[PDB]
């Protein structure tokens, strides 16, 4: 209890550095975009961002090894700049809301049908989500705990009417303000999964009476934990970029895979975005029971781990996981879900700082590494009609002090976030 | 049949003259958008384009002004110029490129073997294909059953090195058996091509599709849909390079993204494709799984769901013939009358398309271009940019008579 209770010290102690760090350094990204909007900055060079990444695509047209490029002038590059500042603003917002609530909000995505739905129930012990052979998941699935909800077994489906968008729609629902979502039971949730057209959020409210609390998810006594079921990858364009947006107002992702296509390519999409924020996710990889060359694919798998995000890899004994239960507490083991849920307990309720804080100060790493990239390269560059030219010198140095005094603030700001210490547990 | 060919001859010439002519349409308009930028809407609106749509992705990310738009669609102008390359090759060739491709794991190789009733190309459970496997019939390279393994170092990219590739020119190609086929074709970092030359006598040339005596006939196994982004980059490019195309679907997942995002874009030109639902075994909703495939049949290619009969077949037949097939017979029967008898439908049709599409966009471009400079800043400034308003209106009013009339030469090209 002891170690218990300097963890928690701990924890809320980084939580207020994160916070700072988090309102410091949206003012440094607020600087740029004052700047930028006054006089366009350099995004142009001839290695990469890790965030603040400019990349063009044209919609339905493959470079196979094409020069992309396109050569753009500056201040039109600039203008698309501004949208990638918005983007990142919004995401930082995401993060600093997380770090202020106390939740764990877990999110279980991969491709279509490879069992993110089975997972979930499997976390359960009880058969609450529909599973289905063929696309089922097509609305997101939040179970939470029946103390919200007043002790109430029921399905609070979240209308798309009630808001231009989706996350809207989400955010205005309460629970003492009806109308902005529909009471349904437990058992219509076959009927209400697949309706992505009418509802944007199920409020799944269950109680975890099955199993004890020592060993239940929902039910620990410690930490508020949310369990979100995903839509599957590679279905729908917008369907995928909904999951895109999921991805940063969740804590922790685990992530399915299918064992006979190892990662896809739309999987690799999503993990290399979550890969901005979160070192470290969840790999299950189900359907594992059908391979027969597990040891070929075995080694497949890890190897694109590796790549993808090194830190996973490094510690994939606890987050690198082979189960193949599928469509509870029978007299057979099944020892495989019980190291991930053990894994999966150990990390989330023991280690705060790593599962809900460590996002945080890896965005903040990535994104002032960016602002410093991007300082250095104006340097360089500002410092290289007769009458516009007495004004184009005097704004010339009117931003090299700009971006000598962000770069300056920001080689400060990324020293002092690493002195953050989230691997105390 | 002695009168049939000759329509068939006469409307490859009248095809070949029209791609000729769209060429240098698509010449001068990239020349004209290089020295003035041109008009264009970003989103749909309305009257949008079929080839020439200009869509905007900011990658990793539920604006832009005239001059960046332009060098925007140039780089469409270029993709639409080497489509038509493409499609002129083709008219060319006397043989019909067969595409069979799809989503990994969905059972392109295992596809191909049984059209050719033999295990040849390497079947695995895991991701396997990764180099295009082209099957020819071994009378081209001197009845030598063997594997001409392209090198990819041997040109720059990808592309201009399968059109090096000469039978003639030792070492442009690596000679192999068969046998060693499993531990070519994952090395898409050494090989740009396989070259698989095999013997169709394993049945009588009435019932072969490669030793059919009436039509040359080239047999690709594609590597996997949604794996590797350039991988997928090279399976766009293979489509504007083959006849026709054999989608395989995994029956449990229907038509994916990656799966939509192949046949949206090859139903720029191919109205008609097969669709191939392999693993249908393993499927408890048969009924339902069914119905899930044809309506995305029916908004990705209508053409094809009203002829699902002859194109859409749901075959059982897999890999793990050393007693025939009902439903995989009606596979081949159909796709043996596509490739060899339907030659104007399965081989001219897609010149035709494209170009009925593109000069259509072309016509809407030049039209638009034209009323919209005619709506209207230092003084040297204003009598240049003046002059370059006349000079573009001068060349849409040029283009927009030109392509209105090869619009016309299009659509009298009578097929059926
Ligand atoms: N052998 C095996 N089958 C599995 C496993 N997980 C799921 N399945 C089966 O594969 C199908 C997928 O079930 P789901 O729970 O709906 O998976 P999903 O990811 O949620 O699919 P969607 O929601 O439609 O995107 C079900 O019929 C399961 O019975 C597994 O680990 N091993
Ligand atoms: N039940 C069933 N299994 C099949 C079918 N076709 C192939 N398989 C099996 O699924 C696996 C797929 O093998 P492949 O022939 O290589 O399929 P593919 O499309 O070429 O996959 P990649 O080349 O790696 O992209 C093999 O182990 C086959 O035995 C089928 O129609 N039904
Ligand atoms: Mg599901
Ligand atoms: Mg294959
Ligand atoms: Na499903
Ligand atoms: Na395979």
């Amino acid at each position: 209890s002891i170690s218990s209770q300097l963890s928690q010290w701990n924890y809320n102690n980084n939580r207020v550095l994160l916070k700072r760090s988090i309102l410091k350094t949206q003012a440094f990204m607020d600087q740029l975009q004052e700047e930028n909007n006054i006089r366009p900055i350099f995004i142009a060079a001839n290695e990469k961002l890790h965030v603040l990444q400019l990349n063009i695509k044209l919609d339905g047209q493959y470079n196979t090894k094409e020069k992309n490029g396109f050569n753009i002038e500056k201040k039109a590059l600039s203008k698309l700049f501004h949208s990638q500042i918005v983007s990142v603003t919004n995401h930082l917002n995401a993060l600093k809301k997380r770090v202020d609530d106390v939740s764990s909000k877990v999110f279980i995505t991969g491709d279509v049908n490879t069992g993110k739905s089975a997972l979930c129930n499997s976390l359960l012990k009880q058969r609450l989500l529909p599973e289905d052979q063929l696309p089922c998941t097509n609305v997101f699935s939040e179970i939470l705990e029946a103390r919200e909800n007043d002790g109430i077994e029921e399905v609070h489906a979240i209308p798309l009417n009630i808001a231009p968008t989706l996350k809207e729609a989400i955010d205005m629902y309460s629970i003492q303000n009806p109308k902005t979502y529909e009471i349904h039971t437990l058992k219509e949730l076959p009927d209400l999964v697949p309706q992505n057209g009418k509802y944007a959020l199920l409020k799944i409210y269950i109680k975890d009476d099955k199993r004890p609390a020592s060993t239940s998810l929902l039910r620990n006594g410690t930490v508020d934990i949310s369990l979100i079921d995903s839509p599957g990858l590679n279905m729908d364009s917008l369907q995928t970029a909904e999951v895109m947006s999921r991805q940063e107002e969740i804590d922790l992702v685990i992530f399915v895979v299918n064992a006979e296509n190892q990662l896809t390519l739309s999987a690799k999409e999503f993990i290399s975005l979550a890969s901005r924020e979160k070192k470290l996710m969840f790999f299950v990889v189900k359907k594992f029971d059908k391979i027969r060359d597990k040891q070929r694919c075995k080694e497949l798998i890890l190897k694109q781990i590796r790549d993808l995000s090194p830190e996973t890899y490094k510690r994939a004994a606890d987050f690198v996981h082979f189960v193949s239960k599928n469509g509870y507490s029978s007299s057979d083991p099944d020892p495989d879900f019980d190291s991930l849920e053990d894994s999966l307990r150990n990390f989330v309720l023991k280690k705060r700082s790593l599962s809900k804080l460590l996002p945080a100060k890896t965005y903040l790493s990535k994104l002032l590494s960016d602002i410093i990239m991007i300082s250095k390269s104006n340097m360089k560059m500002y410092s290289e009609t007769k009458k516009e030219l007495e004004n184009k010198k005097e704004s010339n140095l009117l931003s090299i002090k700009f971006f000598q005094s962000l770069y300056e603030g920001t080689v400060a700001q990324k020293l002092m976030v690493e002195e953050i210490n989230l691997d105390i547990d």
